[PDB]
């Protein structure tokens, strides 16, 4: 196959009118605006058929089988690296005045006409809590099909060593945390009245079914005990990889707030504030939990940790 | 206009025919190996749309104007800000491995088949030594090296009857290297003083070397060199004297066509390497402003450089 | 000189104790926090080098021998290279996990305890709106002495072509946006009814620029920095930048905004930082001006007027 | 304790000595080249720190208990991460034009620590210098205590799963029938040179030659387990030490890469290198994923130690 015709690149390198040149006075700079927006709108387009197959392994119960757990890693590893290079982007449109924008931003479109459909499916695909015909319908999939975040949650939820009548995680973690703060106690006591408040919160589902109502959480009760679980026992054999996994979901969300900052920065430099936009807070929240490691329940000779799945 | 009407979307976002797909199986990695290389098109067709307007001011003689140095050095190191970007994407094809490479390598061209044409013409463009009659274009026309090289030959203060800058350089060079050679032979018997000698006579054949036409003349001919000795003397104007106010933002240009070769030379290494590790296994001749580099690397001393009286062109532009 | 001593290396590399080491258990991961701290401290003395450099040519009148403009341009680019690598020096603390730093986070001082006197000294000498002793001598004087935001007004307010007496370019575009204005009006009278409702707001956008004491107003409430005929003389700067005299200046005010972008950018990464592992543009002016969307026919044509492309020194 | 006083500044920031200001003339950008290196030597005491943190790990037998295998990973995952921004760190140096430097290198070069580097991953002064260097020299480098570790690998025993022989005869089966299907001019040609490159795999003879000529560096068991976890990294098992094969590479191609812009910077102002070639060797070998010897669930890939 040739190059050309294999990369059909008589569609790519044939699919630039500058509407300046189209309704008046050609303006250089505009072809700069135009294959930037074109170079990102690919990589949306490989960055959902990531996400997307991602997504299929775990509504397919594929992520069971955990010798899928290198690929679910690596694809959701790939998003990250691809999500780095778009705000790098960033400095080619910097090379354009706002000066020079000036000159074609007449033949443009509102603030309104210029939006992503692709961006706004892989918010939707990813998470993010709250265009027309084949469009419109494209994004009505995206807003109702399960979430990336429903995926992780009900994976979460099925983490071994939460059962009761297993290892029972949280009944020992709530356990040691409270003979933990005995000992402590028995000895700084403002801190410790302060520091007790915090741990203790933690065990409070009534609170956590609050938070999720006023959406401050995401995560469901047993995906939160399921992630903590992941956090802890990290360097187990079995939990090493879906560390990783929780890592990166983090780590994509940095991401996708610093392409969303880069971008309103870009907005207001060439035409004249999201806090609570992070999907995996819960992941950024148990991260912030300062329970000593002495305190974590001691690993017994329990199976699970060192024997895999399929 | 709509966002995807404007961008022509219709046409970008539905050029991936996944080849593994199409000739049986679909292999997933094989979508990354077209989005990386189309994504690689779109920025050649941007890099060749700022060469080629760059190329034009200089042939249409708009250069001569030089209210238009501001809009050439602007475009040439956007062209080195793009070319930036290309070595970083590099890192994405690094996310596949070349154990995945090789589940949708059956269903793909030799060598021979994948090779870019955007690239080819932007290599000729720049001047390193149907798409068939715009490959034959691209050959044919005058490279950015060609039309850099007639307005370095251009340079004020070159003229032999005016500030003759090859003449005052000439006398200053040899009669610093004498003083030079006397200093040393002051120095009482050394072993610093014997590597001294040793090390001056190695010097003065260099700067010396700079003053022989037939020899550079020689080199042009064995494709050691690329640009006219008159040329080669208006860029060294420009370096010594880029203080000078007429000269402050050509240099910029003559350090931007230098950046974007080192760049030009890190993509097709980032590349070589990239084909190596999928399929199993830092050129000067490759440098088109070799003379840049080269008289960067001449070594003169700042007291050396011929003094500028303030009664010259140095501050009155054209 | 031996590459060690030329470098000074007993001192960069044997200033790394590990307070957890030193307090109890060793915690490997604190490391890192030392040597990526000690980087940016080492980034932030080559920026204040330049800063302090480039502040001086200003103020001791250097920048009136425009020979140096390639010298001022030249540094100020270079201290937006090196802030473009100290963002990217975050992606080395995101290789350490939240749960990690909190091994060795007992053995650290509070929020108070740790605060860079280099940035601040900085980003006072740039011209933004727990240390003591030489360290609050030093601090002091980066607030007294003329920030780089000073030293560029006053320079501003001397650029070529703002004097009414010669080439009085607030006088002429004036009338000029006044005029173009009249004529576009015109056009437009002849529903079109969005047409009228976009030149009332046209005309208020581009008339405001001649508002002295809208200006004064908005210095006051923190809003403006430059001065009203720095503001005049970067506009200047901004309409003739391909007029040769204006080239390098444009660059200069280029330079200014990008500096301030990537100061912000810094400030953004290290907050997201402290808020991962524990759970303001000085040049406003100059982004505000790349904002006005006047026609390029209405700018006042360049006729005989030798400073467009005659130097001084 | 003060953030001045925690990370040691009243050395950090008074280590700056302009040779060209004790010498005579202070020249400006001569600040840019001493902090540009000071920079440098901060970040390779960093890489040091965490190769030997991970060559120790080794050395110590940890390795074998596998809850150590996130640790190294990530560990030599920051190697690479720290090696990026080095190469990155090059941009600063290119703000110098080659004719500023002239005016300071009258009054002026090889790293120890980089050469400590080089020696600690496995790459064929005086006083304290001399006896630190010795050191690195004598110790066992990474390449060494990674290729014991490799001659470790599950499922290469010919008592057990004997893959070597298991891959050499589904090799030499499936190029027969590839062979046929080809006799039915480019294919044929082009067949006897694939022919030639896989069965070269299983001679050790010619392996045992290579490694004495300097073209190989790991031994023929320790290239048989890299192996073993490039055809089974989707197994539990083999996931994390894939990643960590991987990062090896990684390292060797950033580490050439500082190499190659250091050398162009010296230009400017002025394959032997790669310590992983077999794990570069092993992924060059076009293996079609059918003639991969299947593996019964009632195997090792799965339970850990
Ligand atoms: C077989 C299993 N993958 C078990 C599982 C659930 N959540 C996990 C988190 C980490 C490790 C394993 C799990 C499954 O239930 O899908
Ligand atoms: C008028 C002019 N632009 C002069 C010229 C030519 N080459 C130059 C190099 C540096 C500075 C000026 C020149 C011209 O002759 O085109
Ligand atoms: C001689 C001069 N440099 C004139 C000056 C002032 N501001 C400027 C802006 C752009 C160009 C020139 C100027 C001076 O008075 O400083
Ligand atoms: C118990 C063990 N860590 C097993 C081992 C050795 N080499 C390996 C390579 C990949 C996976 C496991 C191993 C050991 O014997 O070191």
């Amino acid at each position: 196959l040739i190059y050309g015709n294999y990369l059909h690149l008589e569609k790519v390198l044939n699919a630039q009118e500058l509407q300046s040149e189209t309704k008046g006075n050609k303006i250089h700079d505009e072809h700069l605006f135009i294959i930037t927006h074109q170079a990102y709108e690919l990589w949306f387009k490989q960055i959902l058929w990531e996400l997307d197959s991602v997504r299929e392994i775990f509504q397919n119960g594929h992520v069971r089988d955990e010798r899928n757990m290198l690929k679910v890693v690596s694809r959701m590893h790939r998003v990250s690296v691809i999500l780095k290079l778009l705000v790098q982007q960033f400095s080619i449109l910097e090379t354009m005045t706002a000066l020079d924008f000036n000159d074609f931003r007449e033949y443009l479109s509102p603030a309104s006409g210029f939006q992503s459909l692709q961006f706004r499916l892989l918010e939707n695909k990813i998470g993010v809590l709250q265009f027309k015909g084949e469009e419109n319908e494209l994004l009505l999939k995206s807003e109702q099909e399960k979430t990336l975040l429903e995926l992780v949650e009900a994976w979460l939820e099925r983490t071994p060593g939460l059962e009761p009548h297993g290892f029972n995680f949280w009944g020992k973690l709530e356990k040691n945390i409270t003979r933990g703060l005995e000992e402590e106690f028995i000895r700084q006591v403002a801190e410790f009245q302060k520091q007790k408040e915090v741990l203790l919160s933690l065990f409070d589902e009534k609170r956590h079914e609050h938070l999720l109502s006023k959406g401050e959480r995401r995560l469901s009760y047993r995906a939160l005990q399921g992630a903590l679980m992941i956090y802890f026992y990290r360097e187990e054999p079995r939990f090493q990889v879906p560390f990783q996994l929780l890592t990166s979901l983090m780590d994509i969300d940095s991401l996708m707030t610093k392409w969303r900052y880069n971008h309103v920065c870009m907005v207001h430099r060439m035409l004249g504030v999201s806090d609570r936009y992070k999907v995996f807070v819960d992941l950024f929240n148990l991260s912030t939990y300062l329970i000593p490691r002495h305190w974590i329940p001691k690993m017994n000779p329990t199976i699970h940790k060192f024997l895999e799945h399929h």
